């Protein structure tokens, strides 16, 4: 009976900008910090037993904002880090085109294989969530976890715990500012809930 | 860009008996009715073009009671409707077992081929949400359309959505007094919100 509490972080510069956010520091607007203080509110009913972050400052900052009252052993995991973009990081779509064309574009036709300049691929990607999959076992103790991530790692897990493969992450899409749920038990993974914006409650 | 708003029917007494309920009428109760009037709060600003609504008045009531502001032909689609349970319409797995022991325990263990007594499999089932799935593209030109259904059919529409095979419906449950969302964008689905009980906004 193990509940996982997915949750997003908030909305970043680099969203604003367009740019693309992996390992690259970047630090949440002023929407971005009241949605992880709107969740707070949203999630203030529900009793964590812990909560599972990302190395990155904004995902943790976000954790933070969601457990301004309360105190809770939180754990940094760098399994649940974003995809590593290499040279690409903290850079416009358009500019990449023209600036890295050969490799970008090949990034753009074959996503799944291709690997970003100097960056991390969908294979290694896909292999490091895995990893962490294959680690919920060692938290079969708690009953409600709280999971901080992005939504590279976050519709990767969903897609993979129930079934999928990893291709088919993004036949869901996690938001920034809701909250999603998913329930193990005996190995059988259940989406119960998928971006709400609603008062969560335990079960 | 088709966006379908899924809508499970509110609760009914057969629902308060724990009973099959399948193509069998069986009353909204009181709190049924409370939930599609509350989700007529959550949906009052979403400009629903269409309606789609199976046989059984306990959906059509709920989509009255959704849309009582708006005016809407509601379009009655059979293959909507909940899979039909022959002689176990509205008959309880604890009488079940006994009455019809041979027949319902190979339905409780070889439940994707075994057929309900005098009722539809699966199999059949499945092929008639299939067929649903066929003729959406005659709502081509609608943008926001209201699905009121049943459990059965809402999980294996979305599981059948996202590419899944029919026996992996049961990776997502819809909720009573809850709304979720699918968009279709150039015959690939995402699915965008499941189960919310939250304010409603249109892409
Ligand atoms: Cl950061
Ligand atoms: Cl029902
Ligand atoms: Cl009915």
């Amino acid at each position: 009976a193990m509940r996982l509490w997915l949750i997003r972080h908030g909305e970043t510069q680099a969203n604003i900008d367009g740019l693309y956010s992996g390992h690259a520091p970047t630090p949440l607007t002023a929407r971005g910090i009241e949605q992880a203080q709107n969740l707070h509110t949203l999630l203030h009913g529900v009793s964590f037993d812990l909560v599972l972050c990302s190395e990155l400052e904004r995902a943790q900052h976000t954790a933070r904002l969601v457990l301004s009252d309360r105190q809770l052993p939180v754990q940094i995991i760098p399994e649940l880090n974003e995809m590593f973009f290499g040279d690409w990081e903290m850079r416009h779509h358009r500019d990449l085109m023209q600036e890295d064309a050969e490799n970008y574009s090949a990034w753009c036709n074959d996503w799944q294989h291709a690997i970003p300049t100097n960056g991390e691929g969908f294979q290694a990607f896909s292999q490091r969530v895995e990893r962490f999959i294959a680690r919920l076992s060692e938290f079969q103790h708690y009953q409600n976890i709280l999971v901080v991530s992005h939504q590279g790692v976050l519709s990767l897990l969903i897609a993979r715990l129930i079934g999928m493969p990893a291709e088919a992450m993004w036949h869901f899409r996690v938001d920034q500012g809701c909250w999603s749920a998913i329930d193990i038990n005996q190995k059988f993974a259940t989406l119960r809930v998928l971006n709400s914006r609603a008062i969560g409650v335990e079960n």
